[PDB]
């Protein structure tokens, strides 16, 4: 049973890593299109709603959203 | 196009949040079974391999693994 639980963590990490890699590539695409338009970063609106969604995990959820933001350049 | 990219970030965040919530519940299950056996935490072996896997994202990947570990009690 602890074996099968650790195996399930391995699967969840594989999925999370794949999604996070892809979120960074989509974010960098967005940031390139925005910087080619000299557009203003959506820090107070968009990025705050991203943080709010992860905040449901607690304090570590806000820090997680912050890393995801750093990761997306 | 920036609209459709932001929509794809919304989907990736929804998936990541769901997986992270579940990883915390599996981790807490593992930690309960381990503490009921008075077993030694696998800090230097298991948790280091968890950090190594996320390290492929860079430095923010190691911090991400560290949060995932904190999140799983």
């Amino acid at each position: 049973e602890i074996d099968t639980l650790r195996e399930e963590i391995d699967r969840l990490d594989a999925e999370i890593l794949a999604l996070v890699k892809r979120r960074a590539e989509v974010s960098k695409a967005i940031g390139k299109a925005r910087m080619a338009s000299g557009g203003t970063r959506l820090v107070h609106s968009r990025e705050m709603k991203v943080i709010e969604r992860y905040s449901e995990l607690g304090p570590d959820g806000k820090d997680l959203a912050i890393l995801l933001l750093r990761l997306g350049r």
